[PDB]
Parts: C-alpha cells; structure tokens; sequence
C-alpha cells in the first residue's frame, strides 16, 4: 500500500498571532504542534507536524487529494496515487519565527503566508514575515486566506484585492491566495493541491556533503534508572544536503567546550549513528526534508539538555572550519524586530557586543572592524561553516533587552 518514507519537503507556516497558522497546521496534518504545551521559555520552540499526500485518480479535484491512504471522501474504493510525505515548520513566536528564518535554522522549501480575511492587511507581522520570505529567498509562496468564516462572502474579495496590490511590483506579483477556513476545515483539499503545484520538491544533489543542523539533543533513557542498560544521546534536527547512514560515522561541530585557565577551546564530538527515526517509524538513512531523531552511543550527559544545541553534524573525516573569527556582509532591517516606529537603527559600530545566530547557534560576538556592509566579528563561541554564504541574524543591546536589528551572510 502506502509506503514509509521521511517527509522530503519542509513548508513554513508564517502569518501574525491568532491568525490561524497552528490550526492549518492542524487542519492538514491533525497535529496540534507543540511542544509550547502550557507557555513557557535559548531552545527552539518549533512544531513539525507531518503527513503524506496522495490523489485519489478516480475522483475530481480538488477531493481526489487526501491525507489518508483511503479514497471514500472522493468515493472511490481505489487506493490513492502515493505522491509524498510533506514536513510543516509552525512556531509559537513571532520572534521565533524570525529568528529561525534569518538564521538559516529553519529549513524551507517554499512557505505559507497565513493572513486572517477578519484583521486589517498587511499586519505588522504579516509585513516582517513577507520580508523575511523575500530575503531567504523562498520563492514557492502560498498565501491563505484564513478565517473566511467570520467574514462576508465580499470582504475576503476586498482583502484579494489587497494582497494583490500588495505584491505588484515585487516578487510575490504572482504568488497565489487560496481562501479557506482553518477552524471550520473548508476549503482545506485546495491547498492541498496548491501544495502540490506551486510548492515541489527540489532537486537535491546527493552529491554534496552530509550536513545536519542539530535543532535539539536529550536522554531518552527514563526515570527509573537503566543501570547499564542506557540508550545512548539523541541527537534532533534538520538535514541540509547529503545523506547520513546507520553505523556512519559522523562528528559533532564545534562540540565540547574545554577551559584551561582562561583558554577556550572547542573539540569536536565523535559518535557513530545508532539510529535514525522520522516520527515513530525507524530509518536507515536520513536525507533533507523532515524533522529527525539520531541515535548515537554519544553518553547522554553530552546530550541530556539540549546541551549540543547549536551544533553541527557532518561526516567524521569532513574538512569544515570551525571559526573563531568571521566577516559578515550585513544588512539592516527597516524595523527593529516587533516594535512600532520607524527608522530607529543605526549601523554597526566598533567595540559593540552583539549576539549572533548562526542556524540553531547562538553566540556573543564582538565587532573587531567595520567596513561598509563588512562586519568582522570575534566569538565566545566558534562557527562551524560549511559552504560560503551561510546565513547569521544579528542583535544588539537595546534597555537592557537583546534585540534584533539585521541579518547577514559569513564569509570565507
Ligand atoms: N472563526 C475562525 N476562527 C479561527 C480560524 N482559525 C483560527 N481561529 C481562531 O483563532 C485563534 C488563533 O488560532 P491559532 O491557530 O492559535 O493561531 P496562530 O497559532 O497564532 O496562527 C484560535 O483561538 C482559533 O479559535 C478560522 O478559520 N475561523
Ligand atoms: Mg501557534
């Protein structure tokens, strides 16, 4: 029937709070994402949920698209068409978000822009995240028109209007707006089958060196205690490009930090892979696309906290500069992050102490020099880069408070 595959796709979900991106989420998958669980909380809030996409041949469209290797919602007691199982990256923060998206911590493929047809468009939000698509270059964007239920059959017309006028004269000019509502589950096979044309799987060279971008880490192994009997560390996070195997041996980057009176140094990590799993279904290697567990024989105290959080797994004999120094071209948003005015920044200045995210990384930094829109920056906590412009988001300290103030590319 249905096969078992990892999801090869990552879509975001982006669009302002209390518009609806969770429960689309919700509404294609049937996860309720988490793990925001009851509010709280540097870990990465981030929900995949994940489901597998297939066409009923026998019936028209839009019905004959399903998330279920059943075709009676279109009547048909065929099975359905196998296409592929699609990965959705929702966040709880509007911060979040933008900081996954600027730092190259959330992997895309192409994107969702959720706006809700009951608010004004575009909301504040709305705008940022339209700018942080349009910088990351996902160019496969889906806009959704959320909420049509509380709406007159004419004001989602008006918003139409809107968005599209909105993005004359940009990149998105063409991008398109599927109506739907969330809650009510209308409209939801659609975009389904909007998915499916305008957001395609890339061609990936499997080629190119295995990277993973370490999004968590944590001990398995339960309360009661093993005695011996321990699973080892687990490694969460998105892959890159490449392939990693079972029983590959792989390193971690920049990996432990050692202290030798007031001399920091970084040495890197190496395990072999014990496992591999996408959702609850095991695996024997893992490719880009999808949200994925990594078992190793790693002692789960290397792993327990989200400790390995903003690390890098590659090949063990892989060649990747592990940078202590590094130069940015860099770029200022018009905005600070969240916050209402306007021109309110000023460019990078000398012995200025920043914090940098590079992918799950997060670091202080210090600016050593300053060009143009040439940063070169001195760390507390080394990079590991492994291809050239590999992206950054930047903040300063602003009353007391790290706040982001732009973006940028490293390097080398
Ligand atoms: N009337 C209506 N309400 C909705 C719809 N979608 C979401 N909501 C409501 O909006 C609120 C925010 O939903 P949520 O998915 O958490 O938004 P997000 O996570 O901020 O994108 C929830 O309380 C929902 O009840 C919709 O299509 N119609
Ligand atoms: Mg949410």
């Amino acid at each position: 029937a249905w096969p078992k595959v990892q999801p090869e796709v990552n879509i975001g979900v982006v669009g302002h709070v209390d518009h609806g991106k969770t429960t689309l989420v919700q509404a294609i998958t049937g996860i309720w994402t988490s793990k925001h669980s009851e509010e709280l909380k540097m870990t990465i809030k981030l929900g995949y949920a994940e489901t597998n996409i297939g066409v009923c041949e026998s019936c028209k469209k839009p019905e004959a698209y399903v998330t279920e290797p059943s075709c009676k919602s279109c009547g048909s007691d065929d099975e359905p068409k196998f296409l592929r199982r699609i990965s959705f990256i929702d966040a709880p923060g509007h911060e979040v978000l933008m900081a996954t998206m600027l730092s190259g911590a959330a992997l895309m493929d192409g994107a969702i822009l959720v706006v809700a047809a009951n608010e004004p468009f575009p909301q504040p939000q709305t705008r940022e995240h339209f700018v942080a698509l349009g910088i990351i270059g996902v160019k496969n964007l889906i806009i959704v028109q959320n909420k049509v239920d509380v709406v007159s059959k004419e004001e989602a017309l008006s918003q139409y209007r809107q968005i599209k006028q909105f993005t004359k004269g940009t990149w998105a000019e063409n991008v398109p707006i599927i109506p739907v509502s969330a809650l009510h589950k209308i409209n939801i096979d659609s975009l389904i089958e909007g998915i499916e044309e305008y957001i395609k799987t890339p061609y990936r060279d499997l080629s190119q060196k295995p990277v993973m971008l370490v999004i968590r880490s944590f001990d398995v192994n339960k309360p009661g205690t093993q005695f011996n009997e321990l699973k080892g560390g687990v490694i969460g996070g998105s892959i890159i490009q490449g392939l990693f195997k079972v029983d590959q041996e792989i390193k971690v980057l920049p990996g432990l930090r050692v202290e030798k009176q007031g001399k920091v140094s970084y040495e890197p990590i190496f395990t072999k892979i014990s496992s591999i799993r996408f959702g609850d279904e095991e695996f024997k290697e893992a490719k880009p696309g999808g949200l994925v567990a990594i078992g190793t024989y790693l002692d789960p105290s290397l792993t327990k906290a989200d400790n390995l959080l903003g690390s890098i797994i590659t090949l063990a004999d892989a060649e990747v500069p592990v940078l202590w120094n590094i130069r940015i071209k860099y770029n200022l948003l018009e905005r600070v992050v969240g916050a209402k005015e306007m021109l309110k920044v000023d460019p990078i200045r000398a012995k200025e102490t920043l914090m940098l995210s590079v992918g799950s990384s997060t670091t202080l930094g210090i600016v050593t020099s300053v060009k143009k829109d040439e940063i070169e920056v001195e760390l507390r906590r080394p990079v590991a880069v492994w291809s050239n412009n590999i992206r950054t988001v930047i903040s300063r300290q602003i009353a007391g408070r790290w706040r982001m103030i732009g973006w940028g590319l490293v390097e080398i």
